[PDB]
């Protein structure tokens, strides 16, 4: 059981060592499409690429590329799209992907500015009466409502396909309090946030996969999916303590490289799952 494993690694301070074994065991697949020179300005970080086998393809004939990966967790019946924070020139691609994949929710785990640099383009409208048009992908986006709480903001958005005049409601879940450095002290507000996304229906098989992003789409985004999948497997299995976080992380790393960036994020993922298990048992 992971509670005992947590105390062991913690008391022995072996987090950097566990983390290195995961790094060495992790899959490596080709990322040829990401490295094409025509896609250079579609990537925020040159060292963070989707694998060709799991990459999301845009349905535009010109260039189908976006830095986004489909993570398919077969046993848990959960899918997620993990992507980078959009760039100024990829905001239209981002919303085209949301439209094409029939996603109901967008989960954002970063602020637009952190450590005095831009981590993400401002890709949603700030006021009801100032809608955004993406001319390149023929989509209109309107802020319908905004509910600001202490740790997170939920926004209702209307996305309209200008080509067909269909409209969908998208929920934007914005976790606003992840610190500039390190991880939250307690996983309580992160768990609260995860239960709010679950309650919305955004993670349900009726809809396309939820879109999850931070700046690179591997660190905080990784923590989100890892905690959700681990807690769901504890509901589903005859023996809840058969759930090995390290195994789940390695299975997720077959779909996108680098998920969980630091030993601190690994420790925080254990803590979130251990604490979340109390609300689930
Ligand atoms: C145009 N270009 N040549 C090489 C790399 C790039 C590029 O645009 N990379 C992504 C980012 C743009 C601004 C912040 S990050």
């Amino acid at each position: 059981e992971m509670e005992k494993e947590f105390e062991q690694i913690d008391k022995s301070g072996s987090w950097a060592a566990i983390y290195q074994d995961i790094r060495h065991e992790a899959s490596d697949f080709p990322s040829r499409v990401a490295k094409l020179p025509k896609n250079k300005n579609r990537n925020r970080y040159r060292d963070v690429s989707p694998f060709d086998h799991s990459r999301i393809k845009l349905h535009q004939e010109d260039n189908d590329y976006i830095n986004a990966s489909l993570i398919k967790m077969e046993e848990a019946q959960r899918s997620y799209i993990l992507t980078q924070g959009p760039l100024p020139n990829t905001v239209g691609h981002f919303w085209e992907m949301v439209w094409e994949q029939k996603s109901r929710g967008v989960v954002m785990l970063n602020r637009v500015m952190e450590k005095g640099s831009l981590k993400c383009a401002q890709y949603w409208p700030q006021k009801e009466e100032k809608e955004m048009i993406f001319e390149d992908t023929n989509l209109k986006l309107t802020l319908i409502s905004e509910d600001i709480k202490s740790y997170y903001t939920v926004r209702q958005l209307e996305l309209e396909n200008l080509t067909t005049q269909e409209t969908r409601e998208i929920l934007h879940f914005h976790y606003t309090t992840w610190p500039d450095f390190g991880v939250p002290e307690s996983p309580a507000s992160f768990l609260n946030f995860l239960f709010k996304v679950r309650e919305s229906g955004s993670l349900s098989p009726e809809h396309g996969p939820v879109v999850v992003h931070c700046s690179a789409g591997i660190g905080r985004s990784g923590t989100f999916c890892l905690a959700d999948t681990c807690l769901l497997l504890m509901d589903k299995r005859k023996d809840p303590s058969s759930v090995d976080i390290k195994k789940v992380l390695l299975e997720m790393r077959k779909f996108r490289m680098g998920l969980i960036q630091t030993a601190d994020q690994l420790r925080f993922s254990y803590l979130a799952v251990i604490e979340g298990a109390k609300f689930i048992m």
